[PDB]
């Protein structure tokens, strides 16, 4: 299983956000420590995209595109995950210094994301989900949103993901029998990285709206944070920039 090998190499390790857990919580604090927490998390992000089969092979600036369009619906993806195999969904496990409850849900001002987050989280559970199942779905999500307009090389990316996908069904098919079983449970995971989507898009246009009025609430954005929901998130906002879904 060479290629499951490397996903498994690559995987990022544990990132802290830095919170002050010993401070009473504040809508301040919380969000700006979410934000650092993205900084850090992007830094992670793009050196574990550089090192996944056949990264390299699109364009420089269209590997940069697909990092700065998926990074949330990766980041939320891999932190269902880890809320998951942590806390069984009990809370929103974004790092090890900062585990939301229903509590911080609330103060976030965004309960209903946070729900919607949670929900994801359980999944992995009523699915069943195998480590390598989601290694290889997460991967998938990189590739999951270009622009309308379509990318530099298009014709890469395109290779590019009917390979990951391609990778999915191997993984589904391995230590499996039932050819029903194979087709049913790739209904259910396609199924499932389609879910991720909405609750991408609901996270950029809070986070967007956030940033226009960061000054105001006294939320801090890191330097990459601002930049990327700035010029890179108003294009999907926009419909200039939308995700691959598998179903309609
Ligand atoms: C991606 C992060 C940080 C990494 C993670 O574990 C998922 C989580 C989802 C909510 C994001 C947060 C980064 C900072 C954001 C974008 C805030 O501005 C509003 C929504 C936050
Ligand atoms: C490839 C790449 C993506 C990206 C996003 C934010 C900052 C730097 C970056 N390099
Ligand atoms: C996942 C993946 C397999 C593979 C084989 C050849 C070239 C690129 C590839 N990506």
């Amino acid at each position: 299983p060479i290629f499951l090998n490397v996903l498994e190499a690559i995987e990022p390790g544990v990132v802290c956000a830095g919170h002050d857990n010993n401070q009473p919580d504040s809508f301040a604090a919380l969000l700006s420590s979410l934000n650092e927490l993205g900084e850090r998390q992007l830094v992670h992000v793009v050196k574990w995209a550089k090192a996944l089969p056949g990264f390299r092979n699109l364009h420089v600036d269209d590997q940069m595109a697909v990092i700065q369009y998926s990074w949330m619906g990766l980041m939320v993806f891999a932190m269902g995950w880890r809320s998951f195999t942590n806390v069984n969904s009990r809370m929103l496990y974004f790092a090890p210094d900062l585990v939301f409850n229903e509590y911080r849900m609330h103060k976030s001002r965004m309960y209903s994301q946070c729900v919607r987050m949670r929900h994801l989280s359980q999944e992995f559970g009523w699915l069943q989900i195998t480590p390598q199942e989601f290694l290889c779905m997460k991967a998938l999500l990189l590739f999951s949103i270009i622009p309308v307009d379509g990318l530099k090389n298009q014709k890469f990316f395109d290779e590019l993901r009917m390979n990951y996908i391609k990778e999915l069904d191997r993984i589904i098919a391995c230590k499996r029998k039932n050819p029903t079983s194979c087709s049913r449970r790739f209904y259910q995971l396609t199924k499932l990285l389609d879910s991720v989507q909405p609750i991408a898009r609901e996270l950029h246009q809070f986070t967007f709206d956030l940033l226009i009025k960061s000054h105001m609430v006294s939320v801090d954005f890191p330097e990459m944070m601002a930049e990327i929901i700035s010029v890179q998130v108003p294009k999907i906002l926009s419909g200039k920039v939308k995700p691959i879904y598998f179903h309609t």
